[PDB]
């Protein structure tokens, strides 16, 4: 369970937009097609699981085949219109983003969103199904690895391991639990920080913004605020 | 400077061995993509070897060694390459770059990584404020070496795994770039011993040690094997002692 805050609601919507922009690439692509659809399937299974308490395996598959077979000459506006029709026919309208304005915030929101999910999924885990969670975590690493502005892509390629590293810390903690050592949640960075991925993605996010001034060799603007853990836990109303 | 210790000694030789086994790969490069990726990697490796061995990068003597390697017979074996290597390094007055031992293992790779970490910490800590641009270029070179690690030995699992979490290391080098950039524009670095413009002294040594334990903690989840009760894990307390790291 994750509090339903205004920021979280934007996160939920950005996720849908991200997913839309992802499946739109299927036409443009092999190995990549397999990787893309595999990622789009997970993203959409989880969206349906959240909206319908069911992954809707058949409807989601129908969505992916369509996107994979959509006209590669079709532009984004047309792909959207057809996407709105297809999801409608499939009774997957709740998987449609409310907004289609795609920006860096869409990607950031998506990355923070996944972090919140990882935290919650891990915390509300069921010792009976630790294997399930770990499989979910493996998929999460893949989602983060493939998030890759040519400049941004190069930088991300170089430091995305910071995030993936922490997901592995989680895998380790979980593997210890399945073998006798329950986890001990603490709220500071077999112990694990609660809201770990939320803190790591916030930190990663600030770092990326700190570094860009170095890439651009141009000093920060006047009103250049920085996100603090204390203020972030508030916007998402995180539990300590 | 980096304190002389039995562990740092092994590090220096391993680094030269790793550097040697890497250039040995040029003569065998099948494509241009790899050739220049190997030559760049090999160039930076030797640059830093010459820095710790001659206090100078030896930019031009090294470009000759690389030139040679790249154009060495892809027919002879490692034993023969070693022979031609020793003579060329001699001819270019770079004998200090010849390895004492040729036993190549994962330890050789870890030692090389921990060596660079120690190098990063020293060059930053003993930096000259008027040539920060120089130190930052060195760090950029360091990120390239950590991004492009060649295992040379066989272990797909390792390659894929390092490909996934190497950013944890590079991320920290960028934190150092940020610290230096700040010093460049007015705020001097303030060193502390724990993990404004504060920066942990011996940061990369701490970062590399931690990354190393992590990798070793994770291989059990990878091989679904049970860790032996004797599993020894490196502590920062112990590591500092082994390298005579200064606080
Ligand atoms: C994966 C990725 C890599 C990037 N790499 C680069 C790069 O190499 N070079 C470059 O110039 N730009 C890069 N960017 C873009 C850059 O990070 C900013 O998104 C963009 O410059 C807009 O800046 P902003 O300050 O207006 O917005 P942002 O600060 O990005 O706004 C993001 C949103 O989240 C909030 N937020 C701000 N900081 C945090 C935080 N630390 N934690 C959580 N939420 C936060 C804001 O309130 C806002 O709603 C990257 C973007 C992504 C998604
Ligand atoms: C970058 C990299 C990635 C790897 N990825 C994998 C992988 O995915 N899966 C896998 O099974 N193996 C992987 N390995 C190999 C693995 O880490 C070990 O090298 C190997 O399993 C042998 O372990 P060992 O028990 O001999 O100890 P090693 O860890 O190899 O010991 C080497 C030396 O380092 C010292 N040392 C030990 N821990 C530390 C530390 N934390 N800090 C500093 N020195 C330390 C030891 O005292 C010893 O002298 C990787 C190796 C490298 C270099």
């Amino acid at each position: 369970g994750i509090p339903l805050t205004p920021l979280f609601s934007r996160y939920k919507d950005s996720y849908l937009l991200y997913s839309f922009r992802l499946i739109d690439l299927l036409r443009a692509s092999t190995h990549l097609t397999k990787l893309l659809s595999s990622q789009a399937t997970y993203l959409y299974h989880f969206a349906c699981l959240m909206k319908y308490k069911d992954i809707q395996k058949y409807e989601v598959q129908q969505l992916i085949e369509w996107a994979i077979n959509a006209s590669p000459d079709m532009d984004l506006q047309q792909f959207r219109i057809e996407f709105m029709d297809k999801t409608t026919e499939l009774n997957l309208r709740s998987c449609q983003p409310k907004s289609f304005t795609y920006t860096f915030t869409t990607i950031w929101d998506t990355m923070h969103f996944l972090s919140l999910i990882i935290d919650d999924m891990v915390y509300t885990r069921d010792k009976s199904s630790l294997d399930f969670v770990m499989q979910q975590l493996k998929t999460m690493k893949v989602l983060f690895y493939n998030v890759f502005c040519a400049m941004c892509r190069d930088h991300y390629m170089n430091v995305k391991g910071f995030i993936i590293y922490h997901i592995e810390l989680i895998e380790i903690a979980l593997d210890k639990e399945k073998y006798g050592t329950d986890i001990t949640f603490v709220d500071s960075y077999n112990m694990l920080m609660k809201n770990l991925m939320a803190y790591v993605s916030m930190t990663f996010h600030n770092h990326i913004n700190d570094y860009k001034w170095i890439q651009r060799n141009k000093k920060p603007p006047a009103h250049y605020e920085r996100m603090t853990w204390g203020e972030y836990k508030k916007l998402l109303n995180l539990q300590l």
